[PDB]
């Protein structure tokens, strides 16, 4: 229900561009990546990680999420509904579910 902090997860201020999201997510999958790093811990961090990738990496969808809490209207969703192809999002958060 709660505004996950995307921008927490990758390390990366509100403000970054597009690129620094993608050096950010880079960094961390280095480290947590499944055939990397077989810890239990590192599953679910990349897990975390990943959600707030495909939300932040995507320029339009990041607008959504910062829209999001605002005073500003919302805007209806479009036709079809959002594309998450390389993702793993039926396992995403509850605040993700709602979101998009």
């Amino acid at each position: 229900a709660a505004k996950k902090d995307y921008y927490a997860i990758l390390g990366v201020p509100r403000n970054a561009t597009q690129e620094e999201i993608k050096r950010a997510y880079k960094r961390l999958a280095r480290q947590y990546h499944p055939d990397v790093n077989k810890s239990p811990e590192a599953e679910e961090k990349f897990k975390e990680i990943n959600e707030a990738y495909a939300v932040l990496s995507d320029p339009e969808k990041r607008r959504i999420y910062d829209t999001y809490g605002t005073t500003e209207a919302p805007p209806p969703p479009p036709p079809g509904g959002y594309d998450f192809s390389g993702f793993d999002v039926e396992d995403f958060s509850e605040f993700f579910q709602e979101l998009f």
